[PDB]
């Protein structure tokens, strides 16, 4: 499929009048805001609810210090209020122990069916279900209790309880994607919500519509920067799918502060799509082993052993990391610029072996499987690249992520696993006996059903795992652990119809393109 968008997203003349007036009247009510945190005698209840929703409206990031020494006393000092608790000390890296859900559960460990007439207790157990560890086997039974009951309870709420209910038990608050979850809160529930606070979601409002103007511009930037390469006429063979890749780097973050990490990071998956094209539908043998050799040697000198076609790409590839080189200049980041690129050549390896065991119709151990399929999922690589952009990366920092830390390392899990369970069938038409499922099922000797289940299980431990990285010390500063949490959430958001929603976007990701791309929210 060609592009759903066409040139779309290639002008936006932003209304700096409209601009002004949106950011204006918007500091006001973020002291307003401000103030509301800053009130002294409050209950836990409404603190933890007013901290809540400042999150869900997606306007905490103002007040980003301010909740945590909120949390920091709570966390120092019923059953909604307590998962509410759990979730939002365990989100933000406070290790508040399990046996808080003690008192709500029998001498035999499980909890007491009484619950089942709290709705808004089974609700806001079943998010914090979601942000359990391994150390949690409280915990274990909460997710089908609270399930079970929701969905019974549900067709007979008032709304937009309702409707905050049957979204929930499709996507989970925590293991979704920040701007798709706080477009739905605040269109579709908090301002439908009766005791609703005016100020918050005026607030909401304007904050998301103003930073969509950034992202809008952002996408033009890299819309235009995307046909001057016309890879669109020259490399046929290859996904027209920078809107989505912006999506994917939206996911990554949308701060305004991670303007230019975005476009960065849009660059480089748009870029390395190519490569995956080339690799899979396009390059021979022969062509493919003389693709991987000049990316890993890395100097223009090669673009000719490389077919012409091949040169094109190879050009474009070096030119983007020569700009990298240039766009950090000022401040003297030019020497992280690296860590992307042995990450992007250990893709390029991989994709490589990828084909060989192709075309020997190799199905390999699951074991010899992951250690090469981790890699061409290029989550080692995005999760790199979305640090060039952040100022405050250090090398000290890339250091940490070229060591492979788990919680980078299950992200990847979660990325493969998931794409193995939605793509399996459709890959395995095409020849490739090399895709995981099969390795899984010859290897263990099991059915696809069991295959799949077995990699379910593995995805559910890697975010067990994710969600012990958070906790602290973490081993950097959250700032940096966040883009890893994030891209696990995209592969979650993405294959959720189980299907591949950026090689066939259409069901999955046009609404989400639409609702925070296109279409701002109706004040
Ligand atoms: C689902 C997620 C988050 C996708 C991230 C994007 C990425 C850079 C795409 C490059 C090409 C791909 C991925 C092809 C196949 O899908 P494959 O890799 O299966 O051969
Ligand atoms: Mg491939
Ligand atoms: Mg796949």
């Amino acid at each position: 499929s060609p592009s759903l968008w066409g040139d779309q997203f290639l002008s936006f003349s932003i209304d700096n009048q409209v601009a002004e007036k949106y950011a204006k009247e918007i500091e006001a009510l973020k002291e307003q805001t401000r103030n509301m945190l800053l009130a002294t005698g409050m209950k836990l209840a409404d603190t933890l609810n007013l901290i809540d929703t400042i999150e869900r409206l997606g306007i905490s990031y103002h007040f980003e210090k301010e909740i945590d020494d909120i949390l920091d006393q709570i966390y120092n000092q019923d059953l909604c209020t307590s998962a509410l608790q759990f979730r939002l000390l365990r989100q933000h890296g406070f290790n508040i122990s399990p046996e808080i859900f003690s008192k709500f559960q029998d001498e035999n460990g499980k909890f007491k069916e009484s619950l089942a007439s709290d709705v808004l207790g089974l609700l806001n157990l079943y998010e914090a279900s979601h942000v359990r560890t391994h150390a949690d086997d409280i915990l274990e039974d909460a997710l089908a209790f609270s399930t079970i009951h929701l969905e019974s309870a549900a067709p007979h709420l008032k709304s937009p309880l309702r409707e905050q209910v049957t979204h929930a038990l499709e996507q989970c608050l925590h293991k979704g994607v920040p701007r798709v979850e706080t477009r739905f809160f605040i269109s579709s529930i908090y301002d439908k919500e009766q005791s609703k606070n005016n100020v918050l979601l005026r607030f909401a409002k304007l904050d998301f519509n103003l930073l969509q103007m950034l992202h809008k511009q952002e996408l033009a930037q890299v819309s235009r920067w995307w046909k001057d390469l016309d890879f669109v006429t020259t490399l046929p063979y290859a996904r027209d799918r920078v809107v989505e890749c912006y999506f994917s780097a939206l996911g990554v973050y949308f701060e305004p502060q991670y303007s230019q990490a975005r476009v960065m990071l849009v660059k480089t998956i748009s870029m390395i799509s190519i490569v995956d094209d080339t690799f899979d539908a396009y390059g021979t043998v022969k062509e493919l082993e003389a693709y991987t050799d000049a990316i890993q040697r890395w100097d223009i000198n090669e673009i000719d052993r490389l077919p012409d076609y091949m040169k094109i790409s190879y050009k474009a590839i070096l030119d983007l990391y020569k700009d990298y080189e240039k766009e950090l200049s000022s401040a003297g980041r030019s020497h992280i610029v690296c860590h992307a690129i042995e990450r992007m050549k250990e893709v390029v390896r991989n994709y490589n072996v990828e084909s060989t065991w192709f075309i020997e119709g190799y199905t390999p151990p699951v074991s010899e499987y992951l250690s090469n399929a981790l890699a061409t999922t290029t989550y080692y690589y995005l999760a790199t690249t979305s640090y060039l952009g952040m100022k405050s990366a250090t090398e000290q920092d890339f250091e940490w992520l070229s060591k492979n830390p788990k919680i980078l390392e299950a992200s990847v899990i979660i990325c493969r696993v998931i794409d193995d369970t939605a793509t399996y069938e459709v890959e395995k038409s095409r020849g490739q006996i090399a895709t995981g499922i099969e390795c899984c099922m010859r290897d263990y000797g099991i059915s696809t059903k069991e295959a799949m289940a077995k990699f379910q299980n593995m995805a559910e431990t890697a975010w067990k795992d994710i969600n012990e990285g958070l906790l602290r010390p973490t081993p950097v500063s959250t700032e940096f652990l966040t883009p890893i949490l994030n891209l696990a959430r995209i592969v979650e958001v993405t294959y959720i119809h189980n299907l591949d929603g950026y090689t066939h976007p259409e069901e999955v990701l046009k609404p989400h393109i639409i609702n925070l791309l296109v279409d701002s929210i109706k004040i």
